[PDB]
């Protein structure tokens, strides 16, 4: 009889399949900031880490297990091999590297990352982080052969976020009461949506017909602007970005594996959408559950509005159609 | 008029003060994990950051602020002046290039020797929380600095020690190390103490169980659980270059015992002239009752000849290095 | 020596004042809800409860002390005798019975004063029906500034309307923005024109929403917030999980300072021509010092009509009150 | 086209089933306290009540619906019949009245228990109702459970009461003040000095007369106390609702999330303590998942297990004479 035979009887050996298991690929800045926050908010019970730099890997599990006595999260296992994430509910990836080569870079990681996932985890929705994250949403749900409704793109989920923040700053509200969607293409060429902007369903376009126009006195479009502007700041001043993104993919998970409901600006696919017609990822506001996307809310854009989504439809398409998979 | 005037009328703008505000001092690996962390359990109404890197600095607060809308802590600022901390309850210091041991010492106190007095500038009534290794040293010095009465100037001390020893005795059991007790005291680090008479599940005296237990004749080897610690931690430095996430954790946990002034117990490093034949002003852990006064009190936990013996010559080594430090 | 000063070794017993107290007075069920829900979102470091019915209090103290383990909150205490509420920072009142409300008048004549002389700088929450009225009344006896005496108000309405519209669309209720004002219960007002998920106006969609007309009858929505109200009071005897946990969303934006915006009663004398000194819910930026700004809601006329419809009605049931 | 078609445009109608649904049998006191404790905990994406009175069921549930804006538990359900259980992973029994009192809480079992097997035959069974040792023994042989999916609620909160005045008592959180309450659930529970510690110090050693009668500072009194002050709340408010609430919210947290954590809470303990019968006491286990994988042997003194001894006699002596 050992301590623990001394200590403890055993009633049954009878270990189960992890019930809410969810894998980040990739423990780079991003990866490991969705992963601190997806275990802060309780959200799995087996949390799966992998990546192709072994040593950095098992450092970050390990450092994560140090602190299991603060959460509430049972078992962390990381590898190279794809047996560490098997029955996951949720994948996400943020594994990532002139700039069309880049793509098919990206492309190329893909190529390994996704078959891998899915002959592990057949059932899972995937959460793509990975930039530029429109494309490469499309070639995940290409790769795996997913329906549609179980590839998330995080597209400009980040980008209300901060809109939002903004906002929030602007009015002296705090953002959760500041409403205002950026869509379409995430980054340099998002969209945002003045008509949806408000607080206690007040909309501002309504109070100020010039808002988010080149004639605004105040000049809102700046908020916009100011969106892009911050994530180059940031960059430019700690060399990447990280919390605010580990932050808005935990809620995004939070949605999913809760089965909530909620409604999120993420990357889904919007053909037959704005006049677009071509197989491309782009946000609008979905419906996020434990199937995926279930459903996606109709925006009533405006013509310019349109345009501007059917532009980046059209670029996305350019590029994507030269991809080699 | 403005869109912000049409849209709301203000009652008015009495700018007051916070009330649960939260300073980190040195925004590397160890803060920013000690930020994230307090940030998620909403312990705080404002944090502010520190560090002389200003641009790290900015971007870092900027990154967090990014994320408001998923917290419930609706300011965040930073600086490299120490106004932007004033008035907060609870001041944490993890500032200084991670790591000899008497040349970290020397760098470290010249650091402090600027810190602390900015802090107690801002913050008279601030509980200080010193993370800053070598730990038990860099609390004495903040105390020696700062001017502070002893129950207001915590190290971190045996906290994240501890709380590896639960995880490993929890693996070993095949039990959640909430449910697995056992404390590491003294020195934080490579001199650390297992209490093996305390450790336990559900009172069960694991040492009772098992009389061999922590000695050279355990044939299960437990020993090596608390060697383990000690190697964990090379490891992870081997591994990733630093560690965060457990530290951030851990400080998080004080914290909260500290700002909701709920009196549980951790292994924190204070003051201990007066325990274990120690004579001299040096910082060790003990267990301590942590509330909005800091440490309020501390238990005197028995230990073994040789235990106490190791607290002994840990005392007396801190203190042959703190009584060379100049002021 | 003792046990404990064998074990424990003091380094000072000085205690201070509380830092983050929230008192409840009245300890029914409404009360009650409110109390557990605001010790589990852990928002106070001290909470406090007053009734007049000692035993129930003593009960309900215990009960709740007896959960301390599975709680954040350190320190519950309890008595008749306000000195147990000394330095709230929130003070959430809940007790209660033209007859009625010259009752609750009469209650509030002897917990009003007691608030005040044990926590002069509090916020006063006042949920007791009915709450805008009475939320004048706690105001005129405290003589608090505006800002530091709120009403429950339209705030559980509107949650209620968030569940309604989230059930009909298949959305969460979070998700499912729409906001119901002026006087709480009976006579509130839906704003159809704020309604909307992920800022598409339903009522731009849907042009009869509000509207008898409508074929979808869009209306029944908000019909079903007052009959919710009246077929649980029916069903069940009172309400008190929703309405505790709707304060307990209002008590986090004080205690924690957010800035968020919520359907509360404030003092609403120079908007939407009502002249008097009545309060009404409008969406309000609540924190520390309370409510500290409001939200101007664009009202259609009919909308406007029907505020200043209530303000008249309360204000000729307030003029009539003896102090 | 609807107001909801020309808003939401449908991707997928595959509906759905919970992953981790909770059923609470019986709305009174009790069972609203688990149902909002566990509702604040975010244990559950279904919550199913169950009760024999229609109107308060009804009107209990949409009392807790109406609160949904605060919570993250998207579906609560209600009903007479057991269908709206299916599929749930732990299902709580608070249903009963608060020798008489034992045979019509097993014939309102009678009921129960088949109904909830034939809906959800993997559950973990959790019982709250009272005598809650003897209704948990009753549970698993009606249901034909594995003991390890057969919990009741036991001595978690004796415990947590023992803690809690404790804690006063030193001036030391609940959390950090170390005592188990154990075998049966009231006036013959065990508390076990020998345990008691705060940093792994233990009392006993510190203080030999610990829980005797020759205490000067009367500890046993404590354990009194726990046995007692659940007479005082139900004499000074009617019954008690809160601290069971929390403490089976704890419980179904461990469980619903795998934890692993240990509890008090009462299980087979035949060959244990040299008893032979098939009676239920509460020892510390470990639950998880898979509600109770193992359990910890407590090393007891001879008048401990004496007392256990004569608990697991006693409840047999009813057990024995219960019809089913
Ligand atoms: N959509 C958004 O809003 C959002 C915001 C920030 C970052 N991103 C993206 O996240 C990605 C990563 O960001 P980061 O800052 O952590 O970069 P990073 O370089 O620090 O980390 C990337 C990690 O991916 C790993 N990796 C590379 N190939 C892999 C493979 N085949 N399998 C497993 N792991 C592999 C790398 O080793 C590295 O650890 C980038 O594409 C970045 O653009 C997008
Ligand atoms: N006690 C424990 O259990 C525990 C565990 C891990 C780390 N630590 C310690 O925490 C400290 C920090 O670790 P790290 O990995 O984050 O180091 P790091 O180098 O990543 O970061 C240190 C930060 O401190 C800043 N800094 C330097 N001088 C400063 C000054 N005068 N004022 C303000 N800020 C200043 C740096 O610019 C830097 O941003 C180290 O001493 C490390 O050993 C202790
Ligand atoms: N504003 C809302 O949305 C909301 C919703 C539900 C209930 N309410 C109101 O809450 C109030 C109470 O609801 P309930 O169901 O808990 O009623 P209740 O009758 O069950 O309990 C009321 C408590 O008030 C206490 N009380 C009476 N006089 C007191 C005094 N002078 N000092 C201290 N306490 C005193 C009683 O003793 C009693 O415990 C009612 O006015 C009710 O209408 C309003
Ligand atoms: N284990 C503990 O520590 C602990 C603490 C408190 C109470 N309890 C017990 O919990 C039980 C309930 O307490 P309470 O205060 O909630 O009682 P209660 O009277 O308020 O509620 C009991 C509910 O059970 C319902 N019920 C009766 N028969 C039923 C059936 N056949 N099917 C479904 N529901 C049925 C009743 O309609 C009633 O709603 C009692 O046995 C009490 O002793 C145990
Ligand atoms: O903030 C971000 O950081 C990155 C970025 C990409 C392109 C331009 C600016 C930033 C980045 C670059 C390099 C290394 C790490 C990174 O995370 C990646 C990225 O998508 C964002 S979010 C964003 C980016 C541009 C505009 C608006 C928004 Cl909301
Ligand atoms: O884990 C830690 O990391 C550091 C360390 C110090 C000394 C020896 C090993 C590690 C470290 C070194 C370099 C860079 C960053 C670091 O955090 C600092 C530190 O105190 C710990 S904790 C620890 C250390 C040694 C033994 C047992 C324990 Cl619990
Ligand atoms: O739901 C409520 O319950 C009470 C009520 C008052 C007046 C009419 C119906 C119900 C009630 C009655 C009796 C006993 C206890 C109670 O809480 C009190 C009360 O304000 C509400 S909220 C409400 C009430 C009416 C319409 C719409 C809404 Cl949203």
């Amino acid at each position: 009889a050992t301590l623990k035979d001394q200590l403890i009887y055993n009633l049954l050996k009878e270990e189960q399949t992890p019930q809410n298991k969810i894998t980040v690929v990739g423990v780079g800045a991003v990866g490991m900031a969705c992963a601190i926050s997806i275990l802060m908010k309780d959200l799995a019970d087996e949390l799966a880490l992998v990546d192709v730099i072994e040593d950095k890997l098992k450092g970050e599990m390990m450092d994560l297990q140090h602190g299991s006595l603060f959460l509430r999260t049972p078992k962390i296992v990381s590898g190279k091999d794809y047996n560490v994430t098997a029955n996951s509910k949720l994948v996400i990836i943020t594994a990532g590297a002139s700039r069309l080569n880049l793509v098919q870079r990206n492309v190329n990681i893909f190529k390994f990352i996704i078959p891998n996932v899915v002959k592990y985890s057949p059932n899972c929705k995937l959460l793509i982080v990975s930039n530029p994250v429109d494309i490469l949403t499309y070639v995940a749900w290409k790769i795996s052969g997913f329906p549609k409704n179980r590839v998330i793109g995080s597209g400009c989920n980040l980008d209300s976020a901060r809109f939002r923040y903004l906002m929030g700053e602007r009015l002296g509200v705090h953002p959760l009461s500041c409403h205002g969607w950026v869509l379409g293409e995430h980054g340099d060429s998002s969209v945002p949506v003045w008509s949806g902007m408000n607080v206690a369903g007040v909309s501002l376009k309504t109070l100020h017909p010039d808002l988010g126009t080149d004639k605004d006195k105040e000049q809102w479009k700046e908020v916009h602007k100011q969106v892009v502007e911050s994530a180059y700041e940031v960059i430019k001043l700690k060399g990447y970005t990280s919390w605010a993104i580990g932050l808005s993919v935990a809620d995004l998970a939070e949605s999913i594996m809760k089965n909530l409901r909620r409604v999120h600006p993420v990357s889904t696919m919007i053909k037959g959408l704005y006049g677009i017609k071509d197989d491309v990822f782009l946000s609008v506001p979905c419906i996020l559950g434990q199937n995926g996307i279930s459903d996606l809310v109709k925006v009533t854009l405006t013509s310019e509005e349109e345009a501007r989504l059917k532009k980046s439809a059209d670029t996305l398409w350019g590029i994507q159609k030269e991809l080699q998979f």
